[PDB]
C-alpha cells in the first residue's frame, strides 16, 4: 500500500506507494517531487 519502506523513484514515474518516490511525495499516482 502506502508508507514504510524507502524506494526511490524519479519525479514523473510510476509509483503506487507514497514512499516509493525518493521526496516521498505520491500523488495521481505517479512521483510529484
Amino acid at each position: 500500500g502506502l508508507i514504510e519502506s524507502i524506494a526511490c523513484m524519479q519525479k514523473g514515474l510510476p509509483c503506487m506507494e507514497h514512499v516509493d518516490c525518493c521526496h516521498g511525495v505520491c500523488d495521481s499516482l505517479f512521483c510529484l517531487y
